[PDB]
């Protein structure tokens, strides 16, 4: 009988067909020659975008040890060229039909098929992906609709790539929303580029909860009085984050639109625009948007007549080209039958780590969770090391689903408390997700083992990336030393980071909330630095109509849509004249004093007044009071 069968071949797969044949069990790959949302769009040349996500956490491991030289932001190109070169790698092991039943036993499956072949397998993989309402609209749109209104009832990363696409063409977007969650992909620590995911120093939660909540949310929740930010500017753009009810932050569900602020766009793209559209770099700066009017929000409940294709805001009786609405990604699970007999019904939160349904005996699901921010590769290099030990060892296998249940109550306990299932449960911060498991399977470090100050930076700054936990033991790679030594090198031991914490241990959150927004740029949606980059935009424009082959009529004035927008921005222009010019900058002077202290007594032993209140916190980081997690005990 197979031992392994894997159903869904196209990027989450990859890392665990990768120990399977280190380990020589036998595996057997069925995927549909249909292919992925990545091959249509290859086929009809839309592969023009780029990613949402960094090289560091959107490559695996075992590429990035011979291919990391920068941080940067891969293109959509070269995001399915790596699924073709792995495809290619692997093809031999794949036959070609699409499963249509999984018939599920106390130590085996039977899986059918399309061609009305069956397999017996042991252990059953599904790494099978979503399916998209939104995926087909962005496979036909036609990207020279010019002149044009716009109405959307949604808002998410798809969301803002069309709305990138149609700003261009003089296109004016109304955006119907009860708020969303947007971050600038890359900021400044100290004029020094980051990208998002590089700031999030994960393991200081184990210091305390609410010390790590202070580190991390008062960009996501209206903590500042600031008139600078721009849920300040812009009220709508709030959510109601009331369903939170646990302690850890930020919290399981919360999602986030990932997208270039101006400024960073124009560091790196200015000097050759029309290749790097064409390669795929858009400028997709929601806030700018907000900011000139070309993006407008309006109330939920602004009423639309859907036989007139009109919008009444303003007392305006708005004409409108399109409606966009996009829908639920659902899972695509064939058939599954508990016993053979009884329909499986999916449900996160039923799941261990979602990857273990207790429903069924030796299933696995590859590719379910979703990370807050970075790329999807840190989370499915994870979850394969923890499906390769779960199939290829029995005392594993055991330790884990002895207590099934009860490590399912408990981590559901922590990361959601009472709050009632909600269709994002999936979507968790990526660096508790990836130390999670690699507590549970024991590749993750200990605290204590620190000896110098490199290595407390190392162990609480150094992001929690999978390749973090592939320097050593059961799952080490090649060339991750020399990996780790080039990071480190480049971000300079990841001190910044380091220092964040350090600055606010003694602060409430209020406090916390404005010191963060007191450096002369603050990380995320700071609406001081787009006025400056209006000349700059109107050279993006024409770069961006050269590159599609367009002509754009941009003479005549939109009367109409001027008095919408002062309208849409009352708010705003009460609240930006309060913005002051400061003579002082408390966060980027502390930042700064810390980097120096750290970096002067970074190959010191840990045994061995600001400087003396910072030693005393680093000292204490040897011994963190919250380490505990109790899913990932055995009892
Ligand atoms: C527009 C878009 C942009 C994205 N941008 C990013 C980004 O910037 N960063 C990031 O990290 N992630 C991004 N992703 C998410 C993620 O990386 C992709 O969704 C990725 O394709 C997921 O890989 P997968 O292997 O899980 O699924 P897929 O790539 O969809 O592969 C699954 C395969 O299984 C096959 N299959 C399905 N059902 C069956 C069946 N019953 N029998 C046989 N075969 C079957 C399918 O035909 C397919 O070939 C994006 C996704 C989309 C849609
Ligand atoms: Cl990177």
């Amino acid at each position: 009988m197979l031992e392994v069968c894997i159903i869904g071949f196209g990027f989450s797969a990859i890392p665990l067909v990768r120990e399977l044949a280190r380990t020589q069990t036998e595996f057997q790959i069925i995927s549909a020659e249909s292919g992925s949302v990545w091959d249509r769009l290859s086929e009809s040349g839309r592969l023009d975008f780029s990613l949402v996500s960094s090289f560091q956490t959107s490559f695996y491991s075992f590429d990035l040890v011979r291919d990391y030289e920068k941080d940067y932001y891969p293109t959509a190109k070269q995001f399915y060229e790596m699924h073709e070169r792995w495809r290619s790698v692997y093809e031999e092991k794949i036959i070609r039909d699409f499963v249509t039943k999984i018939e599920n036993f106390k130590d085996y499956s039977l899986i059918s098929t399309r061609s009305g072949k069956t397999y017996e397998a042991k252990h059953v993989v599904l790494a099978t992906g979503f399916d998209r309402l939104m995926n087909t609209f962005l496979s036909n749109f036609d990207n020279h609709v010019s002149n044009k209104t716009f109405v959307f009832d949604t808002m998410g990363d798809s969301a803002n790539l069309l709305i990138a696409k149609l700003i261009p063409n003089n296109n004016k977007i109304i955006l119907r929303t009860n708020g969303f969650t947007a971050l600038d992909q890359e900021v400044q620590v100290l004029g020094k580029p980051f990208t998002l995911d590089q700031l999030e120093s994960p393991n200081f939660r184990y210091v305390s909860s609410e010390l790590y909540d202070r580190l991390m949310m008062s960009p996501v929740y209206p903590r500042t009085v600031n008139p600078a930010v721009s849920y300040n500017q812009f009220p709508l753009i709030r959510r109601d984050f009331s369903w939170v009810d646990s302690k850890s932050s930020p919290p399981n569900g919360l999602i986030a639109i990932k997208y270039w602020p101006i400024d960073q766009y124009y560091y790196h793209f200015n000097d050759d625009l029309e290749n790097y559209i064409s390669k795929g770099y858009l400028l997709n700066d929601i806030a700018m948007w907000l900011h000139t009017g070309k993006v407008i929000l309006v109330p939920s409940d602004t009423p639309i007549n859907f036989d007139k294709k009109t919008i009444t805001y303003a007392g305006i009786e708005r004409s409108f080209h399109q409606y966009v609405k996009g829908d639920a990604e659902q899972p695509r699970l064939p058939t599954i039958l508990i016993n053979g007999e009884t329909p499986f019904e999916y449900l996160y939160r039923d799941t261990f780590m979602g990857v273990i349904p207790q429903r069924l005996n030796n299933i696995y699901f590859l590719g379910y969770t979703r990370p807050f921010t970075g790329g999807l590769a840190n989370i499915t290099e994870m979850q394969s090391l923890f499906i390769h030990k779960l199939i290829t060892q029995p005392q594993f296998h055991q330790k884990i689903h002895q207590n099934l249940s009860k490590r399912i109550t408990a981590y559901n306990q922590h990361y959601y408390g009472a709050a009632k299932p909600r269709k994002h449960d999936h979507t968790v911060p990526f660096g508790f997700y990836t130390e999670d498991i690699a507590r549970l399977i024991g590749i993750h470090y200990q605290p204590n083992e620190c000896r110098s100050v490199r290595d407390l930076l190392f162990y609480y700054a150094f992001p929690n990336n999978a390749f973090k936990y592939r320097l050593k033991g059961e799952y080490a790679v090649d060339g991750v030393d020399e990996l780790i030594q080039k990071v480190n090198d480049k971000h300079d031991h990841y001190a910044q980071v380091f220092v964040q914490a350090l600055s606010i241990r003694n602060m409430n959150s209020d406090e916390a909330a404005e010191w963060d927004h007191s450096a002369r740029r603050f990380s995320f949606n700071d609406m001081r630095h787009k006025e400056g980059y209006r000349a700059f935009l109107d050279t993006y424009l024409k770069a961006y109509r050269q590159v599609e082959n367009i002509s754009v009529d941009d003479t005549v004035v939109d009367e109409e849509w001027n008095f919408m927008v002062k309208e849409a921005c009352q708010v705003r222009d009460k609240v930006a004249p309060n913005i002051e010019e400061k003579t002082h900058y408390s966060k980027d002077e502390d930042v700064n004093k810390g980097i120096r202290l750290i970096l002067s007594i970074l190959d010191s032993d840990i045994s061995s007044k600001f400087e003396a209140q910072s030693i005393e916190f680093i000292r204490r980081l040897l011994q963190p009071k919250n380490y505990e997690l109790l899913f990932i005990r055995e009892s």
